[PDB]
């Protein structure tokens, strides 16, 4: 019966919190686990990477493919499409069907990609797929900040699907009818950190 | 035609996001100073104030009242009622009208208090105007993620009237019966700070 106390630092990205795995596996662990302290942070995947590194974090909720990531164990626990997320009365919202094209004189928001480098890196490559070079607008901090702005008419963005729960009154989204890469989501955490409650937490996320 | 060029920094919180008059303000300034280049951060009220106190911010959307509060500033934009969000099974969500009394021995979900005392203090300040103290469970980083964690039946919460946007699947907003505090947003800036780029952002949000 190891692993049953302690505290578990446990990392997930904002826009991450979203998708249901993240939701389903605290509160799975919680009920299994419930003398662990679950210690949440809310931070990008670049943050929550050097967390793991220097053990300010036990385990992550974070997106694949980041530099150095082979240091870590990954675990795919989803991949969802992403949508393109614009103002209601955006001139696209009314198309049977969305394809990245129309977008290409468009300005796309987005986040800074210091914070996040593969997920911006697949927007970018949406739109090369597409067949051009998107203009950036306006950063903003976090995805659901970004939205805020397209409700502000400032620009179009690509968000994981998920991020569709986020109804800012005055935006809508479509799916792209064009391929694109999916939005990732791991379980990320260090190898050889035999600790019970991890392990516990792991095979809670991966019955 | 002073403060035309250069750059500002400017604070909201995450919650904040999602009241129109950040992305409203956001927008106005852009278009009536185009060439101002708005460095966006999204943090808490506590590190907000903390980040004009040092200078690393020029302006911030918060929330009002904190210790200190009188050495800057403060211009209330708006004031909104809070809601209760719970999971939409809770037998609550069934009730034609809402009482926090119901709640007086549930689980509520929060943020940690020291990010935002004000807010968070208001919502204690709720539930114990309406005859109990709240049992508080788990904590999360921001008001969206707690909302996720409610949505996994974790708990409910007291939220911003603008966070009923956040329509994460499986939970329901319900607006108070009982009297309680708003939830306030006030743009903060520096006394005495005579920036002409700062005072070109005030009068466009106060025109
Ligand atoms: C903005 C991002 C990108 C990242 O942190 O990997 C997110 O919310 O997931
Ligand atoms: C959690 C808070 C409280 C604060 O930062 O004042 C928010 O999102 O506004
Ligand atoms: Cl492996
Ligand atoms: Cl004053």
């Amino acid at each position: 019966v190891r692993g049953e106390l302690g505290v578990l630092r446990v990392g997930f990205t904002a826009s991450s919190a979203f998708n249901s795995v993240v939701p389903t596996a605290i509160r799975a662990f919680r009920r299994a686990y419930p003398d662990v302290r679950l210690q949440l942070e809310e931070d990008n995947t670049t943050r929550l990477a050097d967390g793991l590194n220097e053990g300010s974090l036990d385990v992550a909720f974070l997106r694949p493919g980041f530099a150095g990531s082979e240091r870590f164990h990954l675990r795919m626990l989803s991949e969802e499409p992403m949508m393109i997320v614009m103002a209601e009365n955006h001139p696209a919202a009314s198309y049977e069907e969305i394809s990245l094209s129309a977008f290409r004189d468009e300005t796309f928001l987005l986040f800074p990609r210091e914070i996040g480098l593969t997920l911006y890196d697949s927007v970018i490559e949406s739109c090369r797929t597409a067949g051009f070079e998107p203009t950036i607008g306006q950063l903003a901090p976090q995805i659901a900040s970004v939205i805020n702005l397209v409700a502000a008419e400032m620009g179009v963005s690509i968000v994981p699907a998920s991020m569709s729960q986020v109804k800012v009154i005055g935006v809508v989204y479509r799916h792209i009818a064009d391929q694109t890469p999916t939005a990732k989501l791991a379980l990320a955490y260090r190898r050889g950190d035999t600790s019970p409650v991890l392990r516990n937490f792991v095979l809670t996320v991966f019955p």
